[PDB]
């Protein structure tokens, strides 16, 4: 069973490579754990699941895909992107190629002939010259070691493991443990069913407003006449949205005039507010500030306990906004002010342990019929090194990342021949949108692939100098911002994919070709 790349993954990245991969000649296999394609959105069906990349911009923009195809809503829930994978896969006919249910668990490299052996769960191997891993940020949930957390007798889930078959709320005791992205989208569906609903916040989430719109046929299709310059647009961004930041320092502009934008971007909802502001606001403290202030009182007036709001909205940020990938949300901050929900700040009042009837906090037991753990997910390298994969180097990829990630141009690892992985460590990954990485690094990886049959080269390995030098130049410009005051993503799309382009284009320097 040989064939020139084996793509594990059926995601973006994934349906991205299986599609472009057998456009260029190339002999390929999908395989996905799940039973179908949509990468997170096949695991994250839990309720509220929605997307934070607005319409034209979290899909391909391959003209027959867009053309054919419209949205119920600026922001589509998991369901709707589901049959926004089948109808790719329709038009693109992926399924043939790939195979479903196949974990991939370990794989070696066989020197003598440029290949990988790759093993799945159920026994089948299959040989690869390449192995391209499109795992994700999200394959690998983080369940926190709570004392007695299996002890609970009512149901709990994490939000990425929710029961394919649905659960409701209604009428039940809900406790939602973590504030992430999931979380906010959770505790909105439960907050208008539960009986009661308590959240545990270990840090107030700096949550955007969405500005939801239902869409229709008719608009859509007249605004697609601009949907060939937002797909160029895009690709042109630091975070690969179409979101033009305001060129001017926050600093050198009149306050009437900061919150003039401010109210703008507030009012266009999404990533606006991410990163439609001012430029040095990811890179001057005080320029950072105003923009917090800003959200802290709208979020504020939006809640009726000042109690609450000091725990919600507090008045110093706990850190520098927008240095994480923000959270939106719709009407997150009202259900807080019901009767039925409850605030627990797990600083104040941390967990003690796990026990059958509900959680246990310092200062009380909070009885659950269920718990949901929205506690998110390892590093990226949890999902990649939850494979075991065994390198020319000597050890495996989990042990080569024990320390931390180490890759050159995001793309591969000293130690691991004829491997590339797709949103992965030290690429802009968690600071991206999806399709637009997975089209940009895509092409960067079919390039390479070509270069190789061109020149009848058969290896390629990452070297370790390459290794280190990629390294100092994330620091460096990462070094340049507030970003490192986090609680890693290379920063800037164009800045990433300009490094990459251009060792591609002296031959793939810092690799070693044979
Ligand atoms: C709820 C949620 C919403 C999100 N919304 C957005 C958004 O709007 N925009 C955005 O840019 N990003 C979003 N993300 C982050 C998301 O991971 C990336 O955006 C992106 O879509 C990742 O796509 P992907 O192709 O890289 O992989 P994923 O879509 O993450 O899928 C990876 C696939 O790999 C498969 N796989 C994993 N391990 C194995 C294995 N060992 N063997 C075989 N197969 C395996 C998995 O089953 C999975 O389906 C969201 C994440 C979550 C959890
Ligand atoms: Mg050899």
């Amino acid at each position: 069973e040989v064939f020139d790349a084996l793509i594990v993954g059926a995601g973006f990245n994934g349906i991205y490579q299986l599609h472009r991969l057998r456009q260029e000649g190339f002999k390929v296999r999908l395989f996905e754990a799940g039973a179908d394609m949509g990468g997170i959105w096949y695991w994250n069906c839990y309720p509220g699941a929605r997307v934070d990349s607005h319409i034209p911009i979290y899909e391909f923009s391959i003209e027959e895909l867009w053309r054919d195809w419209n949205w119920t809503e600026r922001f589509p829930a998991w369901d709707e992107l589901r049959r926004y994978f089948h109808y790719v896969d329709k038009k693109l006919d992926l399924s043939r190629d790939i195979r479903f249910g196949m974990r991939v668990s370990a794989a070696e490299f066989d020197e003598a002939r440029d290949q990988w052996v790759i093993r799945t769960t159920d026994g089948t191997v299959v040989r690869a010259r390449f192995f391209i891993l499109c795992t994700g940020f999200a394959s690998k949930p983080y369940i926190p070691n709570y004392k007695g957390l299996e002890s609970f007798a009512g149901e709990s889930f994490h939000t990425g493991l929710w029961p394919q078959e649905g659960a409701s709320f209604t009428g039940k005791r809900v406790g939602v443990v973590g504030t992430g992205a999931s979380g906010v989208q959770v505790v909105q569906e439960a907050s208008k069913d539960a009986a009661h609903l308590t959240v545990f916040q270990r840090t107030p989430i700096l949550a955007l407003p969405m500005q939801q719109r239902k869409l229709d046929v008719e608009t859509q299709q007249r605004m697609k006449a601009d949907y060939p310059e937002i797909f160029r647009i895009r690709r042109e961004t630091f975070g690969g949205f179409d979101i033009l930041r305001d060129e001017r320092s926050a600093l050198e502009v009149p306050p009437e005039e900061r919150c003039a934008l401010y109210e703008k971007l507030w009012q266009k909802g999404g990533f606006h507010y991410w990163i439609g502001g001012f430029s040095d606001i990811l890179t001057n403290e005080e320029a950072n500030r105003t923009m917090y202030d800003f959200w802290r009182d709208k979020t504020r007036a939006r809640i009726k306990n000042p109690a609450l709001a000091d725990k919600l909205a507090p008045m110093e940020p706990p850190h520098p906004f927008g240095v994480k990938r923000p959270s939106l949300e719709q009407w997150y901050y009202e259900a807080f002010n019901q009767d039925n929900v409850s605030l627990v700040d797990v600083r104040e009042m941390p967990i003690v342990e796990i026990v059958p009837e509900g959680v246990l906090t310092s200062d009380g037991l909070v009885e659950l019929d269920m718990l949901v753990l929205a506690t998110g997910f390892d590093a990226v390298t949890g999902g990649l090194t939850q494979i075991d994969i065994h390198g020319t180097g000597g050890i495996t990829l989990k042990e080569k990342w024990t320390e931390g990630a180490r890759t050159y141009l995001g793309f591969a690892t000293s130690g691991f021949p004829n491997m590339l992985f797709l949103y992965g460590p030290q690429s802009p990954s968690g600071f991206c949108n999806g399709p637009t990485c997975a089209e940009m690094q895509g092409e960067w990886v079919v390039d390479c692939l070509k270069h190789m049959r061109e020149n009848n080269k058969g290896r390629i390995e990452a070297t370790a100098q390459a290794e280190e030098e990629w390294a100092q130049l994330l620091n460096s410009i990462a070094g340049m911002t507030l970003f490192p005051r986090a609680d890693l993503n290379f920063p800037g799309v164009p800045i990433y994919m300009d490094q990459c382009n251009t060792a591609a284009a002296k031959d793939y320097e810092g690799f070693v070709l044979d």
